[PDB]
This record gives C-alpha cells, structure tokens and sequence, in this order.
DNA sequence: ATTTTGACGCT
DNA sequence: AGCGTCAA
C-alpha cells in the first residue's frame, strides 16, 4: 500500500508527425494537398515503393510497403510524390531537415529524445510544475485542451467530437486542482502544454502532428496512436487497467516482435493486463531478470526508461539495396556503389560537423549476400580519419574484399551495401 | 523485389 | 568487436 510504486513520478510526451513525408510534399506542393497521396521510392519495378500515405489514401486501404502499381488498383486517383534520388540512390535529406525543423521548435519547450525521424519523447515534468505554480490554483478550463481525448471516457453523443468533449468534461469536472502533487492533475497540465507545443509545430512549420501524454514512454507512445491524426490523448494510470486488459502484448513497444510472440507462446495469454498474474520471478524465469521485471511493471502501468537528452542522431549511415538480378557481381560495381555511398556519406558529414560541432571517428561497412535473410551477413569496422569519400570508399573495400570467394567478379553476388559514421567526438 | 535508415542488447 | 532485435 503506503510503500507499492505507482509510476506516476513523471510527465511524458511522445510526440509523432502525421502521415510526415506526405506532408513535407504536401507543404512544397499544393496541388498534393487534402489528397489521396503517397510518397513512393524508386519507380521503375511495380511503380515504386510507398514508404508514406495520407488519411485519405488509407481510406481506400493503401499501405507502406505496398507497390505503387497495387495501390493505384485500390485507389486509382491516388497522387504520388517521388523521394529524391541521387547518386543512383534514394536520399533522404529533405525529410531529415523537416525532422530538423520539428525537433528544433519542440526543444524549446523542453528537453527531448529524438526517437525516429518523426518523432521524439518529452520530459514535461519541470515544465509542468512550474506551470502549475503559475496557475495558483486556478481550474483548467476545457479550451485549453481543444484537441485532447481522455482514454476510457466518457464513461456511464453519436458523433466524435461530442465524445471528446464527454470525456474531457468528466475528467476535468473529477480533478482536485489544489494538489499540486496530484499525478492526473500534472498529466492535465502536460497536456495544456502539449496542445501549446503542437499549436506551434503547426504555426511554424505548416506540418500537423499527434501526441500521447502519459508517465513515461511506453504509454505516451501508445497513447499518441490512440486518436490519430492530428490529435492527442492522455492516459492516466488510472486508465491503465482497463486499457490493457483487451491490448494485444505485440502493440506495447519492443514486443512486436519474437520477445512479444514468446511471452504469448510461452504463457499462453493474449493481452497485456494478463501479465499481471505472474511473479516477477516467473517473469525473470521465462524471459530473463531485465525482461522479467520490465514486464512485471510494465504491464502495470510503470516503466523507468528515462527520456534521454539527446535530439541528434548518433549515427550517419548511407544503405543500398539490390536485390533480384541487380545484386552486384563485379569487383567494379562493388566499387562504383561504394563510392556513391561514401559521397553521400562525406556531404552528409561534413554538414554534420559544421552544424553540431563533432566528428565522426569510425567508420562500419556492412554488406549482405545474396540468399541470407538476414538484414546483414558481415559487418567490419576501420579508422575514420578524413571526411574524404574516395578514402571511406577505398577502405571499406579493403575491409570487405576477402568476402569474395573468388573471381574481376564477386561471388556470392551482393544483394545490399551499407556505410554507418559512427563513434562521434567533440570538435 | 519491403527500402533506408537508426537505437540498443548480447556475448 | 561483430551479430542480433526492434523499430519508423
Ligand atoms: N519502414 C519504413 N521504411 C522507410 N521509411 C519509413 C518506414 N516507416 C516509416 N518511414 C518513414 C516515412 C514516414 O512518413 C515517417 C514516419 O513514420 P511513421 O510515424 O511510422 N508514419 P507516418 O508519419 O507517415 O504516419 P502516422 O504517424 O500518421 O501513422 O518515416
Ligand atoms: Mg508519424
Ligand atoms: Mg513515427
């Protein structure tokens, strides 16, 4: 009782771009917007690769992943916008700097954690007691939160929004504002700040975005999923039982994958709540001491991983592949393709190290060949000494030549390159 | 022929 | 160090 951690100690936001790369080509384009639209790599095989689609496309069932030829058999009026290509590969780069723009007006409301391109968790707990210290007290009006969702209510009218304001009008109506310690009380005014951090996002860069404010990261991820696009949801501790006693195990994050399917092959559940009829040392026995007691708190609701101080990645790579009968077969193609990575790479450095005043120091060569079903088959490591693209193409050849099993050819034909700078320090 | 990334864990 | 897992 007295002594039973509630994980309720901090204020965390995730906050997530809506359908991003569409965007981006919805702000340069016009004609693209309010749309069925997806962004698409590549075109020459089934039309290309859909890597980004908007709400309205989803709405006739395209997907990521899907060919472009087999989305436009869904939706035939669907618009497409081409990722740059460059040095006979996809790039990226204006993606990256609309991350860029996102991260950088995010930042100035707290500290974040960069956690995909589109994406990065925030730690309000500060912001929101000194917010709360403001406020002195004062009620949290509903037009604060005029795109916020409640998880689990209303509870005890048939169209969306009324919901939503059912919902906040029931939580709002139960708050007790003068606990200024009270856990649903901080998330509220998290979230007063959340509706403010993405009003400007929208402002500043054009671009719309979700967000879940919970206390930590694995619920404030799940959260911002519950009510996309363009909207946010806050789930209290409280909210948790119930959410979690239908939530499939493989939606939390880091169980989606063989962890996840084990925990439901081995203790024959489906649902997170399920979880909690185990010990932490069943939990420990089955998946190991760090999984064991992570599940143990997570599926009550509390995690500790912190959010990090850190908005830049910390790592620059630059990947191919080729798959099918373009898998590279010669000495020379192995070359030619090492060098298009390495320019990449060196134009991407060197504006890494005048805009954040660090150097890369290591660079990773990794290749696959052609029948593993492994995302790599080698990974070699050398000195990265000079952002010179002839010299970083030079040594990860050096690095990778003894693959081949014989040849002027190169057998097994490789089916992927790959070029990572990593290991940075101050400059 | 699901591509191009990027973080972190294990041994 | 090099390989594996999970993820967007
Ligand atoms: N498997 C993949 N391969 C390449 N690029 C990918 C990718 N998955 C995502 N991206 C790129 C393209 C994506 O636009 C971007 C962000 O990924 P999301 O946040 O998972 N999805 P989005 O923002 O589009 O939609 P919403 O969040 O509203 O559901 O990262
Ligand atoms: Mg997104
Ligand atoms: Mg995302």
């Amino acid at each position: 009782g007295p002594h039973m951690a509630t994980g309720q100690d901090r204020v965390v936001a995730l906050v997530d771009m809506d359908c991003f790369f569409v965007q981006v080509e919805q702000r340069q384009n016009p004609h693209l917007r309010n749309k069925p639209c997806a962004v698409v790599q590549y075109k020459s095989w089934k039309g290309g690769g859909i890597i980004a689609v908007s709400y309205e496309a989803r709405a006739f069932g395209v997907t990521r992943s899907m060919w472009a030829d087999d989305a436009k058999k869904l939706c035939p009026d669907l618009l497409l916008a081409q990722v740059r290509e460059s040095r006979g590969k996809a790039n990226l780069t204006k993606y990256r700097e609309a991350s860029v723009e996102v991260m950088e007006i995010m930042s100035r409301f707290a500290v974040i954690e960069r956690a995909s391109i589109d994406e990065a968790y925030v730690d309000l707990t500060s912001a929101v007691q000194e917010r709360l210290q403001k406020l002195q007290g004062q009620p949290i009006s509903a037009d604060l939160l005029p795109s916020t969702y409640i998880e689990g209510l209303p509870q005890g009218t048939v169209q969306k929004e009324g919901m939503r304001k059912q919902g906040l009008f029931q939580w709002l109506d139960s708050l007790q504002i003068d606990n200024l310690t009270s856990p649903d009380l901080q998330l509220t005014v998290g979230a007063v700040i959340v509706e403010e951090m993405r009003a400007a996002i929208e402002r500043e860069t054009g671009f719309q975005c979700s967000a879940g404010i919970s206390h930590n990261k694995v619920l404030a991820k799940l959260a911002c999923g519950l009510n996309k696009p363009n909207r946010q949801t806050l789930v209290s501790h409280g909210s948790v039982p119930q959410l979690f006693s239908q939530m499939p195990i493989r939606k939390i994050r880091s169980l989606g994958g063989k962890l996840g399917a084990s925990v439901i092959e081995i203790l024959g559940i489906e649902y997170m709540g399920e979880l909690t009829q185990f010990t932490e040392s069943q939990l420990q026995s089955h998946f190991g001491e760090k999984n064991g007691s992570w599940l143990y708190a997570m599926c009550r609701g509390i995690e500790h991983d912190p959010v990090k101080p850190r908005q830049l990645p910390k790592t620059i790579g630059c990947s191919k592949n080729f798959p099918g009968k373009t898998a590279l077969a010669t000495r020379e193609q192995v070359q030619w393709w090492l060098l298009q990575l390495a320019q990449e790479l060196e134009e991407r450095l060197t504006k890494d190290r005048n805009d954040n005043d660090r150097v890369a120091t290591q660079l990773v060569v990794s290749i696959r060949v052609q029948g593993d079903k492994r995302l790599s088959s080698l990974r070699r490591c050398c000195a990265l000494t000079r952002y010179d693209a002839h010299k970083m193409s030079h040594d990860a050849f050096t690095v990778i030549k003894n693959c081949n099993t014989s040849g002027t050819e190169w057998s097994p034909p490789l089916t992927m390159l790959f070029l990572c700078a990593t290991k940075f320090s101050a400059s």
